[PDB]
């Protein structure tokens, strides 16, 4: 359905009803030109400018649209302003002649003949005279039509009005006129085309059918004639055009009479396009037609064509694009530059010199003359019916990929494509990762296992290779502008507030604390000094004290002084010193020299603190050279060290911070360095393996590289289910190489023709899922042909602008688990459960693994295109016993399916599971990955994306948005081994090394890192349990497996020659033989005790959670050989109290006994603002005694109305792990007949007391005279130590605060 | 001017089973190019409004009150999940159907606050495009609003559009998740297509209505399946055939209405029942005398209009002042002019 | 279609029953964003809503949920009388 380079739709539409002619009575005549107002009435501007008062084409009408103005005015235009005062003078003078002759009262009810009340009006606007006119103004309608009232008077009338005995001749009036200013150039500007010029065409009218052939045969020898046969406006007229041609319409292409049928064209266009059946029209068919010196049988000339197209729309065709109502010249233009495009005539329809051919199904109904006559085509397409235009998109457009049942090889599927891509291709990358951090944290000083330094992990041997470092530089660039330092100071300071000294538990920091940034302080962008310090200076920062003052040193400073750190240094000291150096600024990569001087300004940096201070360091390099030396040298210089690691970028740059500046300090290097070394290795070598698959920047996307992008470009496509037709065969090609992501869509309109646009990214996962093809499907055209509108260009980027929700991190991560496990090559066939109708697992394994999914719903894809031997989809419930019948395969699994099935089937997971396995097992079923929803860890609930209820075990997800059910793991785990007694278990999930980060950034979606940690609890909540019943399964002794204690494991296996490796957080820390082992988790011995076909592992654990066990030996790949828990220590702390009269409300205060485990340090303190601040000692105190810890405390009369905590102290927080509430002293009452006890219960808590409801004194602000018998007391025992207490006599008293 | 009178069936509560064979079904001549011409006509006569939006509305009022029938909760609720599988097709100003604004806001009273919406169809800008007569890689909703039309590619062959509607209900009901709801418009409530909903989906769901609002003269009707499981009971019953012999009655209720009233274009010569009588005078002089002319003309529209309002004008020219005295023929004024005998002048 | 449409009958009963003042009593919230606090026997007794961390004597936190909605919590009260402001 396309003629040349138009687009038509294959709907048929227009009117079904003729509006009759009436002529003008005299009296509304009279009305029309007496109105007020002419605009709108008479003529209309087409152009007007508001801001001015000015319009420069005017569109007439009726009474004045048979004016042909004498040249005097056409070389001389006049502007709006003038025009429209002329015209309401002319009208009101020709009005006074038509009433001086003809008075209104004996004439209103007479017709006006309006041809000659147009010849009339239009002589006198050209003063010219008109009295012959006015004898034969009108004209009875019932007798006689307004051509043959003219034609009892054969004779030359006047000049411009010549009428024979059968026809009438004249000059066809203007139908626009252009004021001063008028540029055709202005591409903006309103067409007319060329109606404006005073003479472009003449009529002549005819009353009957051999004047018709009389006239013709004298205008044979000139131009083409054209004539409407449909409704001739006031009667039958043939009209000849100018023989010249008109400016600016094209280029030169056009002459006069081309100029009307286009217009005619475009006319008859737009009424199909939006004419209804409940409105009657003047005329159906509201094309030209050429009668004279024409050629039927060529069509390279605009006027042939547009004729060949005319006699197609008379049919009620529509473009596929709606027409301008008011068209404008680059509107005309577009229109001939289509028409005059390469391609075929329709040839359904033959001309004939003076008929018309119309279809009799078309909804085309012909008037009562010959000159019509039905006809039929052997085969037309359309179709009648209606069709709406939809508004143009402002955004690419996104499609779903359907397909029809044919298919299409693989050859002809790339040369389709390589003839229509953009191959070679210009992309941005944008933005990777898009803010955030992901920090860890680790405390050097509280692991108590020695570990030589010598034998810590040192730098990868290929750290400094050119690629890696290629890479690194390139995921530099990936991170979306920022403050680097801003966020990495925030995050160290972060830490430094909650650090509090171990043996006191009290903050390392103070208000007026020194500090000096002994960092390059060094006018970071816009500032003249780290913008930290500004934060510092405001107390932005939560929990951290206000500094006295701040100095600032290095090599770029401005508002401090400059000097080296490699050397002594002129300097005082301060209370914390924050050294910011870099080391890599004259050591590239020659690591001794960075040795030397991370040493180096490691020893400057501890000098400079005082006493009892706290310094930290970054160190770009922590190699084990560099380890050596500092427990060498610097080994008694402080009393505690942790390791802070900010990853804002790929980087192995570290935090040092040692606390407790001191003489005699004793660290020493342990095992909590190495695992943190270990992981901190781990994540850089996977973050790398990411970013392999992103092409550099200057490059141009030739498809080399795995994240590119594959586009093609179509100009006015035809998509058609034809064999062989080029746009469907690259349109399937390219959906083949992209599927597994989002696939854009974009039409352009250019001058011309419309250029269309298809692309999407090409991943790793789609080569995976184009692997599995055997042939490839074609799509489903009825989407893309239905698309008409207009889009915003393309855009070609790689990374998206919004960082990816938690969700789906957890979603790449099993899928990148999954994508693993697959790869094992003893497996023969696997069942795959509550596959989506997108059969995405195919994207994850290899293709030469047999497969069968299975859903409720139909699969979305042309099974047809793959080995059938191969992929196998069945169509069913799961749930029912009846889905298995003839299942069989040796491995399944069911991810993101089982708590939704169990929803669904309205039942707990447990008794799900137990009906399920069976039948697994019934299937001949080996091993199988289940994704199961539990609490591994602990119950708590994430804030927004899921909420664990109780009174009912259930998960609720996006704040309710999907609800499943839940169990408890312990519980399972026993209801599993029931169910499979000989069979191993083992959890999954996300790995916090972020292996699994290739499936996040080699797909092409952003990130945020602060949003892991998240992420790693998310999965906790939903664990993936592996299943595995050919092999034999773990065991230990002590089932609890508590904390710090040993514990037998035993591993039956028939090796003595296999080799061992456990692993925790995702990184190796047992492995070994038995003649020898190592790790960095406690004590640990291995044996194999060949009369059991075991290997004892002996182990005394020294941190809790999950632990995995393998085996391997020389020439196979590792076994899992299931995991192991391990569990913290009892959280019971329990005080033991003195009767009431030893409730000493003396300045002595009681004591009480404390029985706890030695694990938890415990002090006083007080959860004042959701932080617990420890207490001062004379109120409360935890007491040293040698058996064991006790508890002293006074009395005072705010007790009552306040709550303290028992509360864990490690030096990173105080009352972490746990906080117990002293409850008794919530509420125990104060003796009457005693002298008692009052102060201030917080550090600014004004107080008042009133006793036994008589006001008192006000705490803060007591009577400078005090009330008789009180006293200030002698020790403070207030909240803070700044407060005193007074002692009141006796009596009963309240606290108001 | 506006409002919509609209009527709610439940069908699923009659408990009186009806074969579907015996359904009243479309009238022979409802596509007859007359009465197609007077629905169109009546289209344009209503006061210009967003249609799809007051009907869109009507629905949701509903919805937000539909409650399960075994434990009397309701079936929507807070954050759930809607796909808006109708068309989103950038009606007038906007580029998205306008109800989601209102959705989004919580405007509808009692309609809790989806957690997302997700948009598909042929016209969408902000969604997804996709045939909806085939298998969909969509994933599953809670809600599915499937304002669909079928007469785009089928203009009267009935046939062609029960298969569209069939299929498009097949996939609407795929795309919910368990215990969900699902609407579906159809245009064509033919007995043949009742007929393949019983013989296919009778299991898909709980309960079943109908909702029809009436914003012009149409056919068409709202299908509401809720609680999507597996192993429902659905059954034609009388409901169904008294909510079929009610609309139809409406149907050729409001269609001879429309008969007395002329097309657009046409001119107003003296044929329609609903037309206007006019008669113009210049400088009349009305007076008791015999033969007064202006008294006969003035006599005679009055007698052709009398049941309705009788309207007069003086408009002075620049010379005689022109009367004018006018009002609107009915079929009305036509039974009082047949009962006289002779005209009584004023 | 509705709730409580075609009838809809008040359970007057309960608008009436005394509480046994020598009996532990039960207290829970009355709306879905039901804020209330109680005095008992003139006495201001506990905000509802935000019961103070030291419980008064006696008091304690019910196991079953039996809240106008199963979000609330009771809190049993050992005797006594209590009013609701709300």
């Amino acid at each position: 359905a396309a003629v040349f380079g138009i687009q038509l739709v294959p709907k048929l539409n227009t009117s079904t009803t003729r509006r009759t002619f009436l002529p003008l009575r005299f009296d509304l005549l009279l009305d029309r030109l007496q109105s007020t107002n002419l605009h709108g009435v008479l003529y209309r501007a087409l152009d007007f400018n508001p801001v001015d008062r000015s319009a420069t084409v005017i569109q007439t009408y009726p009474p004045l649209n048979a004016w042909s103005p004498h040249p005097a005015f056409i070389e001389n235009p006049l502007d709006y302003r003038d025009w429209t005062e002329f015209i309401h003078d002319r009208a009101l003078a020709f009005v006074g002649v038509l009433t001086q002759r003809y008075p209104l009262t004996q004439n209103a009810q007479r017709y006006t003949n309006p041809l000659v009340l147009g010849a009339a009006f239009g002589d006198f606007l050209n003063a010219r005279s008109i009295d012959i006119f006015l004898d034969r103004l009108f004209y009875g309608p019932t007798q006689e039509s307004p051509i043959t009232s003219i034609t009892k008077f054969p004779y030359q009338w006047t000049i411009d009005f010549n009428v024979t005995a059968d026809s009438v001749r004249t000059p066809a009036g203007c139908k626009y006129i252009t004021l001063y200013g008028y540029d055709p150039s202005r591409p903006s500007t309103p067409a007319t085309y060329g109606k404006h010029r005073p003479t472009y065409a003449t009529v002549f009218y005819y009353s009957t059918l051999p004047a018709r052939s009389r006239l013709l045969a004298n205008l044979a020898a000139g131009p083409t004639v054209l004539e409407h046969f449909d409704s001739p406006t006031y009667g039958p007229h043939l009209l000849l055009p100018q023989t010249g041609d008109v400016l600016g319409y094209s280029s030169s292409l056009i002459s006069q009479a081309a100029l009307l049928m286009v217009e005619s064209v475009m006319d008859a266009l737009r009424d199909n396009a939006n004419a209804s059946a409940s409105t009657a029209v003047t005329r159906l068919d509201q094309s030209y037609h050429p009668v004279t010196s024409f050629d039927p049988s060529t069509f390279n000339t605009l006027l042939q064509r547009a004729t060949n197209l005319a006699l197609l729309a008379v049919q009620g065709v529509q473009s596929e694009s709606a027409i301008p109502a008011i068209p404008t010249m680059s509107d005309v233009r577009s229109f001939v530059a289509r028409l005059m495009a390469e391609g075929d005539p329709q040839q359904w329809f033959p001309y004939r010199v003076d008929q018309i051919l119309y279809w009799p199904e078309s909804p085309f109904v012909p008037p009562i003359g010959p000159f019509y006559a039905p006809f039929r085509p052997v085969n037309f397409p359309f179709t009648t019916g209606s069709y709406t235009v939809v508004p143009d998109a402002s955004r690419p457009l996104r499609l779903l990929p359907q397909y029809r049942n044919a298919t299409i090889t693989v050859q002809q599927a790339d040369d389709a494509y390589e003839d229509t891509a953009l191959s070679p291709l210009i992309t941005t990358h944008g933005f990777c990762v898009t803010g955030g951090v992901s920090t860890s944290i680790y405390d050097i000083s509280g692991d108590p296992t020695a570990y030589p330094p010598a034998q810590l992990v040192d730098t990868p041997n290929d750290y400094f290779d050119r690629e890696r470092m290629a890479r690194r530089d390139l995921f530099r660039r990936l991170r979306a502008p920022a403050d680097r330092s801003a966020i990495k100071d925030r995050a160290v300071f972060d830490f430094l507030a909650s650090l509090v000294n171990p043996t006191t538990a009290n903050p390392v920091l103070d208000t007026s604390f020194s500090m000096a940034y002994l960092g390059a302080s060094s006018a970071h962008a816009n500032a003249d000094e780290p913008v930290i310090l500004a934060d510092i200076r405001s107390g932005s920062i939560p929990g951290l004290p206000i500094p006295r003052r701040i100095v600032q040193f290095g090599y770029d400073v401005v508002h401090g002084s400059l000097l080296d750190l490699s050397r002594a240094v002129p300097t005082g000291t301060f209370g914390l010193v924050y050294a910011d150096l870099d080391q890599v600024e004259d050591a590239g990569t020659d690591m001794p020299a960075a040795n030397r001087a991370a040493i180096a300004m490691l020893g400057t940096a501890l000098q400079m603190t005082t006493a009892g201070g706290v310094s930290v360091l970054k160190v770009n390099f922590p190699t084990r050279a560099f380890w050596t030396q500092v427990f060498n040298l610097y080994a008694t210089h402080a009393t505690t060290l942790h390791l802070v690691k900010p990853t804002i970028v790929n980087s192995s740059e570290v935090f040092l911070v040692f606390g407790g500046r001191q003489s005699n300090g004793a660290l020493r290097s342990t095992t909590a360095l190495q695992r943190a070394l270990l992981s901190l290795y781990a994540r850089n070598a996977a973050i790398d393996r990411a970013v392999t698959h992103i092409p550099f920047f200057g490059v141009p996307d030739d498809g080399t590289s795995d994240l590119g992008i594959d586009a093609v470009r179509l100009f006015d496509p035809m998509f058609s289910d034809a064999v062989a037709n080029l746009p469907s065969n690259a349109l399937a090609s390219l959906v083949s190489r992209v599927v597994p992501s989002s696939i854009m869509f974009t039409r352009v309109p250019s001058n011309g023709p419309v250029s269309t646009t298809i692309y999407g990214k090409r991943t790793f996962l789609s080569n995976r899922r184009r692997a599995r093809l055997r042939d490839v499907p074609m799509l489903i055209t009825t989407t893309l042909v239905h698309q008409r509108r207009f889009t915003t260009p393309p855009t070609f980027t790689l990374f998206s602008s919004e960082a990816v929700p938690v969700t789906t991190l957890v979603a790449a991560g099993y899928n990148s688990f999954i994508s693993e496990q697959t790869r094992n090559p003893n497996l023969a066939h696997l069942l795959d459960l509550g596959t989506g109708p997108e059969c995405r697992i195919l994207s994850l394994i290899p293709p030469t693994l047999q497969v069968t999914m299975s859903d409720a719903r139909p699969c979305a894809e042309l099974m047809a295109s793959f080995d059938p031997a191969l992929t196998a989809y069945v169509q069913g419930d799961y749930s029912t016993a009846a889905f298995w019948n003839g299942i069989r395969c040796d491995s399944a699994t069911a991810i993101f399916t089982l708590g939704a099935a169990a929803a669904a089937a309205g039942t707990d997971l447990i008794a799900f599971v137990q009906q399920l396995i069976p039948r697994i097992v019934a299937a001949g079923g080996t091993r199988m990955w289940l994704q199961l929803n539990t609490p591994l860890y602990e119950v708590s609930s994430l804030p927004d994306l899921i909420d664990i209820d109780l009174r009912d075990r259930v998960y609720r997800f996006n704040g309710g948005e999907r609800v499943e059910p839940y169990a408890d793991p312990v519980p399972l785990q026993q209801a599993i081994a029931a169910l499979l007694p000989a069979a191993a278990l083992s959890w999954h999930t996300l790995s916090p090394t972020c292996d699994w980060l290739p499936y996040i950034i080699g797909v092409g979606s952003p990130l945020n890192l602060s949003d892991i940690n998240t992420a790693i609890s998310y999965s906790r909540l939903t664990p993936i349990l592996h299943i595995d019943t050919t092999t034999p399964p773990l065991r230990v002794n002590p089932v609890p497996t508590p904390l710090n204690q040993q514990c037998a494991i035993r591993i039956t296996s028939l090796d003595p020659a296999a080799v061992l490796s456990v692993q925790h957080n995702g990184v190796e820390v047992i492995g070994g033989t038995p003649g020898n082992v190592i790790s960095v988790a406690g004590a640990a011995a291995l044996q194999y005790i060949l009369a059991n076909q075991e290997f004892l592992l002996q182990f005394t654990p020294t941190l809790p959670g999950i632990f995995d066990v393998f085996l391997t030996t020389l020439g196979q790949p590792p076994v899992p050989r299931g995991s192991f828990t391990i569990t913290p220590p009892p959280t019971t702390v329990v005080l033991n109290m003195p009767p009431p009269g030893q409730l000493d409300f003396t300045d002595v205060g009681n004591d009480a006994r404390i029985t706890c485990d030695p694990y938890y340090q415990l002090a006083v303190c007080i959860f004042k603002d959701g932080q617990y601040v420890r207490v001062n000692p004379e109120k409360a105190s935890v007491v040293t005694n040698a058996p064991n810890r006790d508890l002293h405390f006074v009395l005072d009369l705010a007790d009552n109305h306040v709550l303290l905590y028992l509360c864990d102290v490690t030096p990173s927080g105080l009352g972490d792990r746990i906080a117990f509430p002293i409850v008794d002293i919530y509420r125990i009452a104060f003796p009457r007949n005693t002298p008692v006890r009052a102060s201030l219960p917080y550090t600014g808590g004004g107080a008042h007391l009133t006793s036994g409801g008589n006001p008192f004194m006000s705490l803060t602000t007591p009577p400078a005279v005090l009330p008789a018998g009180v006293a200030l007391a002698a020790l403070s025992t207030s909240v803070a130590t700044q407060y005193p207490t007074y002692t009141l006599p006796a009596g009963v008293y309240e606290y108001v605060i």
